[PDB]
C-alpha cells in the first residue's frame, strides 16, 4: 500500500550513518508493522547507499531515496549543517509522494524503545504535525535553557519551546494548510537576517507555532540527557544523544554510556557487514 510507518531521516558524515543504521534496527527491534524509510539521498555516501538493501533485507523494511533540488528562488544555507536542516523542515509537501498521507521524522542519533505506529495513531487534533517539548526536568541544565528567558520567552507567551529531533506530520493535513509554502515563504524573509533561526530546523516551527499549530506531543516521546532527569529515561519512547553544553561529552561516548542496548545494535549491524562480504 505505502507502510504503516512511515519514516524519513537525514545523515551527512560516516558517524552519523553509522548511528543511522543503529535507529533503523532500533525501530524494527520494537514494532510488528509495517515500516519504510526514506532518505534524504545527496547527503549519503556511496558505501550507506550500498548497504541499505541488506539492511532492508535483514530487518525486513522497504525504503526510498528522495532526491530534491533546492528551488533558485529560496535563500540557499552556505552552512552545509545549516542546508541539511532546511531539508528537515522547508520541502515536508515536496519530498514524499502525494499519496503519502504521514511520514515521522527520527533523528538518525536516536534510539527507538516504542512501537512508531503509536506516533501514527496519536490524535493531533487538526494540527499539521506534532513535536515533543523540550525537557524542564533537569533543573542543574536550566542556565542553558535559552528559550526560557530572553526574545524566546518574550515571544512564545508560555508556549512550549518544542524539540526538533522527533517529529510526525499529517501530510494530508500539512498540505490541506500550504504549510509547506508558508514555511518557504516565512524562512526566505526571515533569513534576510543572518543572526535570525540560529537553529533553523527548531526555531521555524516554534517560531511558526501561533499559525502552523503544532500538537506537542507526550513528554515521553523524546528524551535527551542533556534537558531530561534521570527518573524519566524509563518511560521514554525514543532517546536523542543530543549536545550537552556543560559536558561537551563526544557522541559515541554519550550513545555508550547513556544506552545499554547501543553497542548491542552496533555489533549486529557489524555481524550483517562481515556476513554480506562473505
Ligand atoms: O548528520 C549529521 C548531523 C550533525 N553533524 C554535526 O554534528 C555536530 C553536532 O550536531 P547534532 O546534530 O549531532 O546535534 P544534536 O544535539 O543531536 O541536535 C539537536 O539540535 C538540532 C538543532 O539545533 C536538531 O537538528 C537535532 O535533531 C537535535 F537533536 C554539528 O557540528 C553538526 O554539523 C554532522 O556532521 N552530521
Ligand atoms: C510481534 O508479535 C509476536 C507474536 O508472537 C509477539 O510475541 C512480539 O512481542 C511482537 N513484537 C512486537 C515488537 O510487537
Ligand atoms: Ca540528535
Amino acid at each position: 500500500e505505502h507502510a504503516e510507518i512511515n519514516i524519513f531521516s537525514v545523515a551527512s558524515g560516516h558517524l552519523y550513518e553509522r548511528m543511522l543504521n543503529i535507529m533503523m534496527a532500533s525501530v524494527m527491534h520494537h514494532t510488528n508493522h509495517t515500516v519504510k524509510f526514506w532518505f534524504i539521498e545527496q547527503f549519503l555516501s556511496p558505501s550507506f547507499k550500498d548497504f541499505i538493501p541488506h539492511m532492508a533485507a535483514e530487518y525486513g523494511f522497504k525504503y526510498e531515496m528522495v532526491t530534491y533540488k533546492w528551488p533558485h528562488w529560496l535563500r540557499q544555507q552556505k552552512e552545509k549543517q545549516r542546508e541539511i536542516w532546511g531539508y528537515k523542515i522547508l520541502f515536508l509537501d515536496v519530498l514524499f509522494p502525494l499519496s503519502l498521507d504521514k511520514v515521522i521524522f527520527v533523528d538518525a542519533d536516536q534510539i527507538v524503545r516504542t512501537d512508531m505506529y503509536d506516533l501514527v495513531e496519536h490524535p493531533l487534533d487538526g494540527a499539521p504535525y506534532g513535536f515533543a517539548p523540550m525537557c524542564d526536568s533537569r533543573v542543574e541544565m536550566e542556565g542553558y535553557r535559552f528559550w526560557k528567558t530572553g526574545y524566546w520567552a518574550n515571544y512564545l507567551k508560555g508556549k512550549p519551546y518544542h524539540i526538533s529531533a522527533l517529529y510526525v506530520v499529517d501530510l494530508q493535513r500539512f498540505r490541506e494548510l500550504a504549510a509547506g509554502d508558508r514555511l518557504r515563504q516565512q524562512y526566505h524573509a526571515l533569513s534576510a537576517d543572518p543572526n535570525s533561526l540560529a537553529n533553523l530546523d527548531q526555531d521555524l516551527p516554534n517560531h511558526m507555532q501561533f499559525t502552523i499549530p503544532i500538537a506537542t506531543l507526550p513528554q515521553e516521546w523524546l528524551w535527551c540527557e542533556t534537558w531530561c532527569s534521570d527518573e524519566t529515561l524509563k518511560d521514554a519512547r525514543t532517546i536523542d544523544l543530543c549536545n550537552n553544553p556543560m559536558t561537551k561529552e563526544p557522541k559515541l561516548d554519550r550513545a555508550r554510556r547513556q544506552v545499554p542496548e547501543w553497542t548491542k545494535y552496533d555489533e549486529e549491524i557489524a555481524e550483517l557487514a562481515r556476513r554480506v562480504r562473505e
